[PDB]
């Protein structure tokens, strides 16, 4: 079983190659992580196992889901590290991935319920809806087209935020760039309509998410940050014309940014020759393959070289030892979806059965 060959992530050497992949579950009530989120990732926490956390605002303005934890105030760094040094008691290795939603929020998350942000003005489209604090569908409103200035005001935030990860005790963050968010607002020429240096070319429209990824970079050093995109994932809008063609774009730029810096990333995750063979091939280093994975596939995708580490999703949330189930082969729980966002620090969260 190639899933357990030792593997060295950069500076982390892992003993296996199942990862957590990151997942929103709406336990950090009122931003603040909670002794639940302690109990959840101890539960999946492995020794040499890697960990990536749900997604985590970087500002007061980048949440569009309900009771989803921040690292942007010191109250967060400080409950953070509880969280980390649980997870760290265990032998796992933890990542903290960045998460601006962009024009994927509402009224009712936006401070002062402003107009969320993003690099269009045009809004998601009719066809997907936003869970509300209350468990209702809401409709999602026109974002602000931001100009360069406020541009770099959010790469600061996604800087200050790995910078208070790593406070916390992180061992590195992950930008997320994937399933239509912030970052992805600019990739995706379906979205981003924008005439200034920001829009039209594929080096435009991979400036945003290169500035993230450089300031980060510099900020804590390339081999404690990852990058996750989707560029064939259509959710929130998220088309582009030639996903192929984008997804190229953005490895050629991380490419050149560990060149520049002397350093390679800690990787590349890509969530769905295939499209996810054309991009581990062309990217210098560590490639995470996500979606729709199971324990053959995850096998098959390591031994074949398509990838060195697979992250696992929905498998993980039911099965807390899904590292060791993997490893016998043993019968994988089912999952619940109606508490997958939910609130409770126990029901459909920690009481999914070890085996
Ligand atoms: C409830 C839920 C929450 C998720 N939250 C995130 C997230 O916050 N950030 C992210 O990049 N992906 C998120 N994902 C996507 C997963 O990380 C993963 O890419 C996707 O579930 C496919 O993996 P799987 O088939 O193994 O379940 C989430 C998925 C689910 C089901």
């Amino acid at each position: 079983n190639p899933l357990f060959s030792p593997y060295k992530m950069g500076k982390f050497n892992l003993s296996h190659r199942v990862v957590l992949a990151p997942m929103t579950r709406c336990r950090a009530l009122n931003n603040i992580p909670q002794a639940a989120l302690g109990e959840y990732y101890e539960q999946r926490a492995t020794a040499g196992g890697f960990l990536i956390t749900e997604g985590t605002m970087i500002s007061p303005t980048s949440a569009g889901f309900p009771h989803v934890p921040g690292i942007f105030t010191k109250e967060q760094v400080r409950e953070w590290k509880k969280i980390v040094d649980v997870v760290h008691a265990k032998g796992a290795v933890i990542f903290c991935q960045l998460w601006h939603v962009g024009r994927a929020s509402h009224e009712v998350y936006q401070p002062a319920g402003a107009a969320p942000i993003s690099s269009t003005e045009k809004p998601i489209s009719n066809r997907w809806r936003i869970l509300m604090p209350d468990g209702t569908h809401g409709i999602y409103p026109k974002p602000r087209a931001i100009g360069t200035y406020e541009i770099s005001q959010v790469v600061e935030d996604y800087r200050r935020s790995a910078l208070n990860a790593i406070e916390a005790g992180f061992d590195g963050i992950e930008i997320h760039g994937a399933h239509g968010y912030l970052i992805d607002q600019f990739l995706k020429d379906g979205i981003n309509d924008r005439t200034d240096e920001y829009g039209g070319s594929l080096a435009n429209r991979c400036k945003f998410i290169t500035q993230v990824v450089q300031a980060v970079v510099s900020a804590i050093g390339a081999d404690r940050v990852g990058v996750r995109v989707s560029p064939a994932i259509d959710h929130l809008d998220a088309m582009d014309s030639n996903p192929l063609s984008l997804g190229l774009a953005v490895v050629e730029r991380l490419n050149k940014i560990q060149l520049h810096s002397g350093s390679k990333l800690a990787y590349l995750h890509v969530t769905a020759a295939r499209l996810m063979r054309t991009l581990r091939n062309a990217y210098q280093g560590t490639f995470i393959c996500s979606g729709g994975y199971t324990r053959e596939l995850g096998i098959e995708a390591v031994a074949q070289g398509d990838a060195d580490l697979v992250s696992y999703g929905r498998l993980f949330i039911s099965n807390p030892d899904l590292v060791m189930r993997i490893k016998l082969n043993a019968p994988l729980n089912k999952y619940n979806r109606k508490t997958f966002y939910t609130q409770d620090p126990v029901v459909g969260y920690t009481d999914y059965p070890f085996l």
